[PDB]
């Protein structure tokens, strides 16, 4: 800063969160659920071990991993959660096989005493199975060894062409094989046994399981605790004692003397010059809404995959287009469009800050940048194709193909790329905001906590790193839930509210100090207190009691930094007219009008009706985390990135008008088409589907027989009626910027 003191400082706030990285990935690691050393029979045979283990998992990351269902709850909705369909019918396997050496009969055909006998001989097996203090056994019942091999057959032919499935396998929405060869199967099925074994054994001295008793089991008696309800009030009251003491810090820091400023009568951005490296960003914004068309469509393409069979009305080629690969590309190419509008908007800025002014051999920069982003979006896809067609051994899967984790499944080749690509976008931002601090000034305040959340937003991207394949799974799951307690609450948040902050300084609608202490509050909050959120998606996971006690407490805390809007579009924007040019910047406004709405419509409301753990607990995997995603991300961030997308397309096309009139129909039936698709198909079937999950269990919400009752079935074949909306006002946005490129 002064004397490159402030830009050396970025070093020690990535030393503090690196220490507080390593010190909980040391927690996590050992402080897991153990994988065992071999599975111990009591017969005296033994059973496969921690290689088996391992390569099941590498095998389940090679065929979609979460993109199929989801392990422990996490990940896609249209398929059985291996982790509860397992548990249940492991658990009916082990009735009706003790049932037969007793009675000789079925579960059912039993009265509910003889039930009730046997669930508390369950009750007396399954609360200790454990190892030799983490020994590596089991010691596993020969009646349990039975069962388990009993209800491998059933998913050794879930995935092996059995023709008296396809009443399971298209309905769950599968391909016909998925995984073709048969060690692979009995690896899987190894694979599913640990993960839900190691939710029905309790942890070493208490009574609670290794995930906190994850389902809503009443057959092995899987009630929330007592300190679960307890720590929800108590994180209830940790999220109103947040917005609280911030409007109360907001108010008692308000107390400005009064400056009001005078908006000029021009535009200080239009005003400048353009360089031709701006002038070759059309490019950019070009790539922006062509990747935005294909993952509208991508996401019709799975909505048909919701509703219907593979066909589509036809002869069906889902043989190499399965259900795993459509929502990979859905959620890939989701993230990299709202990356690259963001991050087309930041170096556009960039320039602009430094009076206009610009490196030496710039456009050749952006054109090697945009190339390359373009080159690892194509090989992350054609990856994941040749991925899950088959198509690689299971040796370099993890390299160059689908890695198998939500938002993470890009291949490590992939990500070396596009994190080098952050690396040069990073590099081309230092070299704009270099030249505009080594100038004699004051406004040392902000920009050096702006240029320290920069560097830390890529520089916590070498977590992406520092796991490799061969992994634990929470372990992974505390990186997985690393990166999305940054990507979206990093870069998304923290970049878009201060270019907000800086567009709202240019337009003098801020008193730009508010800026400040709002950038300076959403730094702090996430560079500080970036860590332990993750602890609310851990619990459920492999926490120990002082980890919950963090959790609870400290994971609450990232709801409060959003909005500075309420103090502008309803006061400053009823002070309109000021300046003439604001009717050519009235849409992109509405966009940021349109960002508070459904802030307090994602996260305002459905936020923290889902945060505390014993809402969570009937409802982590159900249909109300998309519901949160849905309204969340397109509904915030997916309308940030296209207001910065029609800002910048009237600030270099000025000339070119930007054609109103299709545009309202295209802003004004997107956030309605959404509201559409999210509060009248996905959230009623969410809640009957919680209804019967509270009442029946976690197990009967996801199977076919529960989601086959006709009604919701209906109802999400009339999901589609919103969804044809939204592409309707989704194509006439990308051919109103197609018409504006010319
Ligand atoms: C309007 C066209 C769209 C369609 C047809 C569509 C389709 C879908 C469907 C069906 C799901 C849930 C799948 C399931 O229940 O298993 C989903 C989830 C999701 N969509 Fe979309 N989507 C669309 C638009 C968007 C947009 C604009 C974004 C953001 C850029 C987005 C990002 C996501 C995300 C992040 C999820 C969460 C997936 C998960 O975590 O399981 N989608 N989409
Ligand atoms: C505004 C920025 C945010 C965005 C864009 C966002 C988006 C998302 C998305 C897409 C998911 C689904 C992750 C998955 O695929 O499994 C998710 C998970 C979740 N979010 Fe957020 N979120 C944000 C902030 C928050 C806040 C402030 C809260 C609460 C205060 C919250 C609570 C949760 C919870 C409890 C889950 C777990 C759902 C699951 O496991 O599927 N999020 N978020
Ligand atoms: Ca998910």
């Amino acid at each position: 800063g002064p004397y490159r003191r402030l830009w050396f400082t970025l070093i020690a706030v990535l030393a503090v969160t690196f220490a507080l990285l390593g010190f909980y990935g040391g927690e996590v690691y050992r402080q897991a659920p153990p994988i065992p050393e071999e599975v111990a029979s009591a017969d005296g045979t033994r059973l496969f071990g921690r290689d088996d283990i391992l390569d099941g998992q590498t095998a389940w990351q090679s065929i979609g991993g979460m993109q199929l269902g989801s392990i422990w709850g996490h990940g896609a909705y249209q398929a059985p959660d291996w982790t509860a369909d397992w548990l249940h019918r492991e658990l009916m396997a082990w009735l009706d096989l003790a049932a037969r050496d007793a009675h000789g009969r079925d579960y059912g055909q039993l009265d509910a005493p003889a039930q009730a006998a046997l669930r508390e001989q369950l009750k007396a097996e399954y609360r200790a199975n454990r190892a030799d203090a983490a020994g590596g056994k089991l010691t596993l019942s020969p009646r349990r060894a039975q069962a388990v091999a009993q209800t491998e057959a059933y998913y050794d032919q879930l995935f092996s062409d059995a023709p008296a499935l396809h009443r399971s396998r298209e309905n769950y929405a599968m391909k016909e094989n998925t995984l073709p060869d048969a060690n692979r199967r009995r690896q899987m099925t190894h694979f599913f046994f640990w993960t839900a074994w190691a939710a029905g054994t309790e942890r070493e001295g208490t009574s609670v399981t290794y995930t906190n008793n994850w389902p809503h089991e009443p057959l092995i008696g899987n009630h929330p605790s007592s300190e679960n309800v307890m720590w929800s009030i108590i994180s209830v009251v940790v999220l109103l004692a947040g917005i609280g003491l911030l409007i109360w810090a907001w108010a008692f820091l308000r107390g400005k003397e009064e400056d009001e400023p005078p908006a000029p009568a021009r535009d200080p951005l239009t005003t400048f010059a353009l360089t031709p490296s701006q002038r070759a960003l059309g490019k950019y914004l070009f790539l922006v809404v062509a990747l935005f068309g294909f993952q509208v469509l991508l996401g019709g393409f799975t909505a048909h995959y919701t509703v219907e069979g593979q066909k589509f009305y036809g002869i069906d080629l889902s043989q190499w287009f399965p259900y795993s690969l459509v929502r990979t590309w859905h959620i890939q190419s989701a993230l990299f469009w709202i990356a690259t509008g963001f991050l087309a908007a930041g170096l556009f800025l960039a320039p602009l800050i430094n009076g206009g002014r610009d490196p030496k051999y710039q456009k050749a920069g952006v054109d090697i940048l945009f190339w390359a982003l373009v080159l690892v979006v194509v090989g992350s896809f054609a990856g994941n194709y040749l991925a899950i067609a088959q198509i690689m051994p299971p040796d370099l899967n993890f390299w160059l193909g689908h890695q198998g984790y939500e938002y993470v499944d890009l291949g490590r080749l992939w990500q070396i790329g596009k994190f080098a690509g952050i690396c040069f976008w990073l590099v081309l931002m230092l070299r704009g905001i270099v030249p505009a601090l080594r100038t004699p000034g004051g406004d040392k305040n902000l920009l050096a906590l702006l240029t320290a959340s920069v560097g830390a937003i890529g520089l916590f991207y070498g977590a992406g790193f520092f796991y490799g394949e061969r992994t634990h799974l929470t372990v992974m799951e505390y990186w997985r839930w690393w990166i999305v307690h940054l990507w979206v609450e990093g870069f998304f948040a923290v970049f878009a509210t201060t270019a907000l902050a800086f567009i709202f300084s240019t337009l003098g609608l801020v008193s730009r100090r508010m800026a400040t202490t709002a950038s300076l509050a959403s730094a702090s909050l996430f560079m500080l207190g970036g860590i332990p959120g993750t602890f609310h998606h851990l619990y459920f996971a492999g926490t120990t009691t002082p980890v919950m006690a963090v959790g609870a407490s400290f994971s609450a805390l990232e709801v409060v930094p959003l909005i500075v809007l309420g103090h502008e579009a309803w006061e400053n924007w009823r002070l309109k007219t000021r300046a003439p040019w604001m009717e050519n910047l009235k849409w992109p406004l509405m966009c940021f009008v349109a960002v508070a709405f459904w802030n307090m419509l994602g996260a305002g409301v459905f936020g923290f009706m889902i945060n505390p753990p014993v809402s969570l607990y009937y409802i982590q995997g159900l249909n109300t985390t998309p519901v949160h995603a849905h309204a969340a991300l397109f509904g915030v961030y997916g309308f940030l990135a296209l207001g910065f997308t029609l800002l910048v397309l009237r600030y270099i096309r000025p000339q070119y008008a930007l054609s109103p009139g299709l545009m309202k129909l295209a802003f004004w039936g997107l956030n309605l088409g959404l509201a559409l698709m999210i509060f009248t198909s996905l959230l009623p079937i969410g809640l009957i589907q919680f209804h019967a999950s509270v009442s029946e269990g976690m197990w009967y919400a996801r199977s076919e027989a529960f989601m086959q009752q006709d009604i919701l079935k209906t109802l999400r074949w009339g999901r589609t009626f919103g969804d044809v909306v939204f592409l309707l006002g989704a194509l006439a946005m990308v051919v109103q910027v197609i018409l504006g490129l010319l």
